[PDB]
């Protein structure tokens, strides 16, 4: 039963994409993230310590899209994560 979930951290200031994807159980081993049409996956890159922050270089910013890689040996896709306009403090995923 896959039901995973993201939270756009405050780690989002000017370009920066912070997402505390953690829903208890599983662990946490790395973290992928997407766009739309940037150049296909693009692993995250653990910069906030705590959460996967990520530096958008495009004017343009619309949904993501994750899949992380948890420890454990599980990864998934996810689609329609995030919507347009994002508010940092919530959550956003399947």
């Amino acid at each position: 039963v896959p039901k995973v979930t993201f939270t756009v951290e405050k780690g989002s200031n000017e370009k920066h994409l912070a997402v505390l994807v953690k829903y208890e159980g599983d662990t946490m081993a790395e973290v992928e993230l997407r766009e739309h049409g940037s150049d296909e996956w693009v692993a995250m890159t653990k910069g906030e310590g705590g959460v996967w922050t990520f530096d958008s270089e495009e004017p343009l910013q619309g949904p993501f899209n994750f899949r992380f890689l948890t420890e454990k040996g599980m990864k998934n896709v996810f689609d329609d994560v995030v919507p347009e306009k994002y508010t940092i403090g919530a959550t956003y995923a399947p």
